[PDB]
């Protein structure tokens, strides 16, 4: 068996889709309280996507012009306010389904699930992570903007992403629910490209910490290196710094299977040098970064 | 862009997960209407799990004796029937939260979802195929027990799926919701084994046609073969027979990409020779089975 790609149940974010229609411009919107939150540029017409001005673009805008629809029931907009790269659309009815949530901001490495939607309607589930280059890898086709990533910490949704654009090799970038993009990209018609990508080192790790919690062992040895002496090796084969937080946040794994981190390094530094010389790890010929150490410690361990 | 391995959103099967208790045993079950099926094992101990005898061990049992939680909510049992390797337990409260639904049974091969669930409390959801040997990779632990496998098109959920157990290998087994194992097993701890796990090999041909409707086109070659001579080779790699349903399933796919569905065989075929010189196809240096002709369609367009 492959150790599985986990998504958060979705039925929490489900409650909350709504379809958002601006002229001929329709996505996703997260109806919360009596707000809709959804991208700002749902307002564009398509001549203004070009080098659109969104304040003054707003400001000619009026309640009338949103058509926000939860399934068969038509929201009436009572409010409208930009923030960032998101819109803010204030509606007559609280939605009665709203989770506890709070919005957060993940850095890169950190994993979420995004609920792909289409017409306000929710399609699929997947588990994705912050990649360092700001970009997710996933699946969005026309009409899935607005479409929200989220962590569930209890019965709270800490929601993390909103979707906005596809880039050049197939990958995607968003905001937080406060409208700022994750990485340096901005919401406008033209060329934008996401640069070069790392692999997440310490999900790696945590990700060899699962395979040996599986029982799979021919990578371990007898070989302990340096954080130094590794992060030469790692900045070689296009691998994130590993630091000594991460050598911390992997402490637990550590203690739980006799591998210190290090010793791990070791391991990795070997299978990056010589590659996996004919076999795999957990059903993979690949080594996985989109597992992150509380990832592993959740489904695994616990 | 977008072909990338997706679960339906599993609201519709949360509001229906409840807990199951009987004695020391607790599991999930799945309440829909006024009727919560689970694991009929629920009512084994650790000892009774070589050679339990259901019958008996049932016709010892009342209504009050089985636990059965909504959250906080308690239901009461007054009734409780089994059917196969499911035990139906009546309860005097319908479900409100009830979607549409049927209950259907899979061949291997196809795919669905599975909300992973410990003591009646959703966890997770994952994406995974009925194995040709009928088994199903991934991770249940203990409390995964009465999970379920669904399919959700539109609006009516399929559940086709109940967790019941791990084979030695970790790979898991199960029942339809109507009591029936998939596969030859049986829900009892003796020493059973899966038949050798082979690849589904019309679902990696439709992943070959999502890689090229994606644009990727570097694994096709000029060459085209019968289906006898496809077999012939397909099976020293342990990859399932195509028959003409396969290949009648991959028609529009074909028609969609005009590569003809012997000439797609043709690239897998090299594919098996040559591995992939450290190349990828929609991200993957694996070849993917897990995805199905209708699976590629839907998520194309
Ligand atoms: C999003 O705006 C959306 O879904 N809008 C509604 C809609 C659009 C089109 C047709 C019907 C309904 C989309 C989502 C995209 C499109 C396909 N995959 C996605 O994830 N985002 C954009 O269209 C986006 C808008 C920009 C930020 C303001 N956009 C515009 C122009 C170009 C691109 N990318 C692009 O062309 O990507 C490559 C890979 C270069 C082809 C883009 O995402
Ligand atoms: C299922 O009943 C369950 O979820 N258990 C409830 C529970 C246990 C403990 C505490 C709280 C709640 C389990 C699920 C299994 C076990 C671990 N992984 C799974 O997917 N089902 C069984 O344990 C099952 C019951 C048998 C069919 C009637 N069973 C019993 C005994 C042995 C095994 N298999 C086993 O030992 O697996 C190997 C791979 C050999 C370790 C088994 O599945
Ligand atoms: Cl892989």
């Amino acid at each position: 068996s492959g150790f599985r790609k986990m998504a958060f149940p979705s039925g929490k974010v489900e409650g909350c889709m709504v379809q958002v229609t601006c002229g001929t411009t329709t996505l996703n919107g997260l109806w919360l309280d009596d707000v809709v939150y959804c991208p700002r540029h749902v307002i564009c017409t398509s001549e203004d996507m070009l080098n659109p001005n969104y304040e003054d673009l707003l400001i000619r805008k009026s309640n009338h012009n949103f058509l926000v629809q939860a399934g068969n029931v038509q929201l009436r907009v009572i409010g409208h306010s930009m923030q960032n790269c998101v819109l803010k659309l204030k509606v007559d009815t609280a939605n009665p389904k709203t989770p506890k949530y709070k919005f957060v901001r993940i850095q890169p490495g950190q994993t979420f699930s995004v609920l792909a939607c289409y017409n306000g309607s929710p399609s699929g589930v997947y588990q994705c992570a912050m990649r360092p280059n700001f970009t997710i890898k996933g699946s969005f086709l026309n009409g899935s903007c607005g479409s929200v990533g989220f962590n569930i910490d209890y019965d709270c949704v800490s929601f993390c992403y909103m979707h906005h654009m596809e880039l050049p090799t197939g990958v995607y970038a968003g905001t937080d629910l406060e409208g700022n993009f994750y990485g340096p990209f901005v919401d406008r018609q033209t060329a934008q490209a996401a640069g070069t990508d790392t692999t997440i080192t310490v999900n790696v790790l945590a990700w060899l910490y699962a395979a040996v919690i599986n029982g799979d062992r021919w990578f371990l040895n007898r070989f302990t290196t340096t954080l130094n002496d590794f992060n030469l090796v790692a900045m070689k084969y296009n691998y994130e710094p590993l630091t000594q937080d991460h050598v911390d946040i992997l402490g637990p794994l550590s203690a739980q299977t006799g591998i210190a981190v290090l010793d791990m390094c070791a391991s990795l530094k070997e299978l990056l040098q010589n590659g996996m010389n004919g076999r795999t790890i957990l059903g993979s010929a690949l080594l996985e970064d989109e597992f992150t150490p509380f990832d592993v410690v959740r489904q695994c361990s616990g």
